């Protein structure tokens, strides 16, 4: 027989004689339990079969199936009884590797509490900005719409420092490496699709890769400020003597299409200084010169002659942002101004 | 063996041998149990076995495990059932701290009605405005997004003064100090981020930490008038003849963004005195000389030649608020007046 | 041992032989049950303990813990299972009061149907309009948004009175006094404060406290008429030709702030007679001199040098009801005239 020892940071709801399972099947039983001598944790020792103990490896994990958990779930809650003798008596199960020295001789391990925290994996550390919608083991990292990896720690650190982790599958893991970005995506309201389940999950840790060196620690960022970290990205800081009504987050629109966004909106003494960013595939079209226009506000002229409207569009004026009227040649110089209206930009007269 | 008391509003139910337990391990039971003299509570004495006496602590808490609680919580309900020997008998879990004196002969310990109630933390007294959204044992102190405290205790002292009490953990105690506000928020409906769980929740005490002295009572004031309880705030009453449709909490604009907010609004006889606060960073940007112009009403001027829209722009005037003109030098005096749009304050004329 | 009747209206889950608590102490059981001589009620007669008969008191109450009772809540639903041997047998509590003479020789008590309903407290009679959303146990007194009262009866009384009675605690009781007024609150459509909570609750009565002799009955009035019970306010019915949109409700607005309410509108041969009521704070302020001018219509002139917007603005608008324009001194009279518009009120024609 073997006779191996749990550690485990209380008893659950295992009695001595409650049952060890792999594959379901019964394999074994719990002999003994006792509190070590630091008060922290209790040692459980097991005792499996004679002719199962191969089984048992170096790096196997176990962890505890005891008592019925009931879920309820979007869509339809689906609980299923699946074992009924674990609800008298608790009950463990473990896994076999496929390559591990086979495990003997008191050989101590740790026991997970549920099925789910005893899943393989790659720990990831990330530097949150807030733990506002994000819950200890709920929130999701996906990759092309597919659940990857798990949030499975969340701290507050001194200084105000949320941190977490998170366990990420290998062949995700063999994706992550330098400039890969995990951003939040928050539940933002869709009109075209009406979907209820992005509403509930909430807050959704987005994948999306780069490449170069393998690391195992990121940065989150909210998601608005997401696209400045990006591995390319074009940053300009524009200045103007008012904000015009531009908010920190609005569309940045070249020739009908947004191809950037506003980053962040700064007062100062001599005016408002925004500052935008741009996407790569743009950057080369912005070609280092060109002139910034306010699309935030309507103009109307009326005239007998002359009528015209100026600056906006219904569509661009819910949107608002800038525009850009992009140039042949420049230099990609660090500051710019912002035109009021199109005629002052085109005049170069920005008082 | 040992022998000790404890000390209960009710026996609840648990019954003479129901079990005691550490780390979910029985290590004792309940002996037995009679009223005291005085009729307000009951004292049960338990009896800890002779090998686990070292186990308890004069800093020990005892509590209650009995019986099954069924919660019901948004994005789905885990319903676990952990303990099945609690529901026939009833059971007393206990925890023991890291550095304290082993208890003995007949120590009276009070019994604590869920491990929610037995959690360590520091008491912090508030004076809340009043109770219309606030819970007995369900309103946490958010920090950062992650739950800090809980509202533990509300009450309607005489005269009309609602009172509350909070653990707070310790981290966060060494954090609480002189000029540390707790502010309450209120569910408010957000257009940008859907999300399902702050409507849930209700109000939701967020904490802002200060510089100074520590101090461990605070006065909670509504969301509008918080503002004006800040550190560093600017706070100027301002004159007008009439109230121009500007509400108690119409936000205050600086160059098109943002810098203050109105706080209330007062009706004499002379006419409506309004009381508007100021951020730190902005404090400095005012600089003492600033002309008032409201931004609540439209005001559109038609001509052959000349055509003007003047005081408002639709966003600003869902917005409403007071603009404000600023000046070079000046000495920040008491009281200004507001004007009632932007060339009768050009032209000083608030007739 | 003691010996003691009790008088409920049916048996119950009581069977003989279940069991009475004291604290959730078994300290007696139920010895027979008896139909009395009218068909009315049954007759239970316990026997407490020896030792335990000081605890019974004249000023006892006694009550019923038997089955159990699921309860959905909003924000989370919690189903706890407290007492496990009242199930199968059925059970009575009691409350031992501090100061009373203890019981004696087959003295009788009520058999409460809950904890509930054995709340101490003095019955508060109302008059109630109607019980529209008003619930028998269910509708709390909010005072300073806590509840301090529950609407324990709800009766329909010949020639169509509805009529109800309150349990409301002692602290409130000394508060309750002459001209001290209770009015039931709406679940009003709230859109700056997004909570679920009030909607569910629905009807609210609401506590507002006053001085004077000590009264035990009170008369409820709807929302809007509310205001006309205050304990100083001020009436005014001013008649006018067309009703000019102006509905039963609508705001009152002096110097653009809100002083009062329209109560009621009145169609009459002659016209239209409004009856309009005034606050304390603003009682002083309107001096008995004022024009009364209609806000409910828009104006607009067109013209080469002359451009104006009479009468209202769009939140105006939307508001409606009534401006004062304020005078410097008068009698108060008792009928005023409701001008059309603002040049017509100058010129004092209401033709």
């Amino acid at each position: 027989d073997l006779m191996i020892h749990l550690q485990a940071p209380d008893l659950g709801s295992l009695n001595s004689g409650s049952l060890v399972y792999f594959r379901k099947i019964p394999v074994g039983k719990v002999y003994d339990y006792a509190i070590n001598p630091n008060k922290q944790g209790v040692v459980i020792d097991v005792l499996i079969e004679r002719r199962f103990t191969d089984l048992v490896k170096k790096g196997s994990r176990f962890w505890n199936v005891s008592g019925v958990d009931a879920n309820v779930s979007i869509s339809g809650a689906k609980v299923k009884l699946e074992s009924l003798a674990a609800l008298v008596n608790g009950a463990i199960a473990f896994d076999s590797p496929e390559e591990s020295k086979p495990a003997e001789a008191e050989d101590t391990f740790g026991l997970y509490e549920d099925l789910a925290h005893s899943q393989r994996g790659v720990i990831i550390k990330l530097e949150l900005p807030s733990g506002a919608g994000l819950t200890a083991d709920s929130t999701p990292l996906m990759y092309q719409g597919l659940e990857v990896g798990q949030l499975t720690k969340l701290d507050l650190n001194p200084g105000g420092k949320v941190t977490g982790e998170m366990t990420v599958d290998p062949s995700v893991v063999t994706l992550l490496r330098e400039n890969t970005r995990i951003e939040l995506r928050n539940p933002k309201l869709s009109l075209s699709d009406a979907n209820l389940s992005a509403l509930l999950t909430g807050k959704t840790f987005e994948l999306v890769p780069g490449d170069g060196e393998p690391r195992k620690e990121f940065v989150v960022v909210p998601g608005e400020k997401a696209l400045l970290h990006e591995p390319d990205v074009l940053t300009l800081t524009l200045t103007a003597p008012e904000s015009y009504g531009i908010d920190a987050g609005q569309p940045l629109i070249l020739h009908g299409v947004q191809v950037g966004q506003v980053i962040d909106r700064k007062l100062t003494s001599k005016g408002v200084t925004f500052t935008v960013a741009i996407e790569p595939q743009h950057r080369e079209l912005v070609k280092g010169d060109s002139k910034f226009v306010v699309n935030s506000r309507v103009d109307v002229k009326v005239g007998l002659d002359g009528v015209e409207f100026l600056g906006a569009s219904a569509s661009e004026w819910i949107n608002g942002g800038i525009r850009i009227l992009p140039g042949d040649k420049g230099e990609m110089k660090a500051s710019y101004p912002l035109y009021a209206n199109l005629e002052k930009a085109l005049e170069n007269s920005l008082s």
